[PDB]
């Protein structure tokens, strides 16, 4: 509860209507031992790329690694081309530009790569930014908005180190069943920050940005948050929560009360998932300390935010059937490793790099598996029937309605704008619509976000 919390520059648009991201590696310190870490402009994570509704923007990335990347807008509704999959390679020392006419409602999303098979590799080495995107509603709202002051991105993300301090990534067999996943608990890159927040109304935009671990937000002394938006943007009005479990690459913006003195902490309490209850997570776990400050804020939580959309009528909708699996082998391999490595706490509360697949097909980039309608809802069921793991699908190129979740009806805070749903040992539902194009040479991805799971296989194209 030290450092003081490291805030993302709020990067917007130049006279020429351009924005520069430069993708290099660097050094960052960690409980003393420093590390090479990777960044955008900078050296690790990234800036918050700040985009207005309507307007377009070019941004120049140059990749100043000595690998090939890929540079995916994770949430954004844009054309295939610009989407950034593992086919729009970046080589190193190289430059590609994209347009970006954004299109949708105001929202956080974020970005980060997307290479063949190095997805997780190049987000823990410390690749990922944001993307603020605002639009006409959202400013007569009257929220917190002072960037880094009553407006603060929270990213956050476990990372695991060597003895010598450097990150220790593998995408070994165990990983490629469970996830890469750490010891220590990073808050925008710093471990147990503190941020001075003013009295009032303090505004979180949360990302969870852990390759495999699942997270739960609530506060030290238990005042409630405010949820106020999802993936895709603005709920229809606040939901008043408790906790607020955040599945990978999910971000929901709360807004909580800042209305004594008194300091607390914003914690993640323990999931059930395998792997991540293994101590320091079998408890609550601190992300940041709030310090309460006097000084001036205006912010405020409205009574109603925005009017979505209904749920479309289901009847005469394609369905499309996304059959989510592991290899059997991969499962109890991994399963071993884990129970070796971790020993009993582990579970409390033969190429393995294709063994995770869609419809029985591991990702294969030169093959898409269909070619989905333009400006028609469609209907995706996926299924994780068949294995007890956790799959957070995510699919490009669309904010999407989530119809059922796992099982049941979506809370009430995860019914809106949605790119990501919970598929674990049951089914999911989702209505699902493209406004924008994607041919098969820059085809769309859909996709498991538990990185090591995507990289191995639990990933399609489509093309629209
Ligand atoms: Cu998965």
């Amino acid at each position: 509860e030290r450092p003081t919390l490291p805030i993302p520059d709020l990067l917007t648009t130049d006279a020429r209507n351009r924005i520069q991201l430069t993708i290099g590696a660097g050094q960052s310190t960690f409980g003393g031992k420093t590390a090479t870490t990777w960044g955008y402009n900078g050296n690790l994570l990234g800036p918050a790329v700040k985009l207005q509704r309507g307007k377009a923007v070019t941004v120049d990335i140059y990749n100043q690694l000595t690998e090939e990347t890929t540079l995916h807008w994770h949430g954004l509704e844009v054309p295939g081309e610009v989407d950034g999959g593992p086919q729009g390679i970046i080589p190193p020392g190289g430059k590609r530009s994209v347009t970006l006419n954004v299109d949708q409602p105001a929202a956080t999303c974020w970005f980060h790569p997307h290479q063949h098979g190095k997805t997780g590799r190049q987000v823990a080495m410390g690749l990922a930014g944001l993307v603020v995107i605002e639009d006409d509603e959202i400013l007569k709202l009257m929220l917190p908005k002072q960037w880094g002051i009553d407006d603060v991105p929270v990213i956050v993300q476990d990372k695991k180190f060597s003895a010598d301090g450097q990150i220790d990534y593998q995408l070994d067999v165990m990983t490629a069943a469970v996830g890469w996943f750490g010891d220590t608990l990073l808050t925008n890159g710093a471990i147990y920050p503190q941020h001075a927040a003013p009295r009032g109304w303090l505004r979180l935009r949360l990302l969870n940005g852990c390759n495999a671990r699942s997270l739960n937000f609530a506060t030290s002394d238990n005042r409630p948050l405010y949820v106020i938006a999802s993936d895709g943007g603005l709920l229809p009005e606040p939901v008043k929560v408790s906790e607020l479990p955040v599945l990978m690459g999910e971000r929901f913006e709360v807004l909580v009360e800042v209305n004594d003195n008194k300091p607390f902490d914003l914690v993640t309490l323990p999931v059930s998932q395998m792997g991540m209850a293994i101590a320091p997570f079998d408890k609550p776990h601190p992300v940041m300390r709030i310090q309460p400050i006097a000084i001036s804020a205006s912010g405020a939580l409205p009574d109603t935010l925005s009017s979505l959309p209904a749920l479309p009528s289901l009847e005469g909708l394609t369905v499309r059937k996304l059959q989510l699996s592991m290899d059997p082998m991969l499962d109890m391999m991994g399963m071993q490793m884990l129970m070796e490595k971790y020993g009993d706490q582990a579970m409390a509360g033969f190429d393995f790099h294709h063994a995770n697949k869609i419809n029985g097909q591991a990702f294969d980039m030169n093959k898409p598996m269909f070619a989905a309608a333009k400006g028609q809802y469609e209907r995706w069921v996926i299924s994780g029937v068949g294995d007890m793991m956790l799959h957070p699908f995510h699919i490009h190129g669309t904010q999407f309605r989530i119809l059922s979740e796992n099982g049941k009806p979506p809370a009430a805070h995860r019914a809106g704008w949605k790119d990501t749903v919970k598929v674990e040992g049951n089914v999911s539902e989702v209505l699902v619509k493209f406004n924008h194009d994607a041919p098969k040479e820059h085809a769309y991805m859909a996709h498991c976000h538990l990185l090591e799971h995507e990289d191995t296989g639990m990933m399609l194209g489509f093309t629209v």
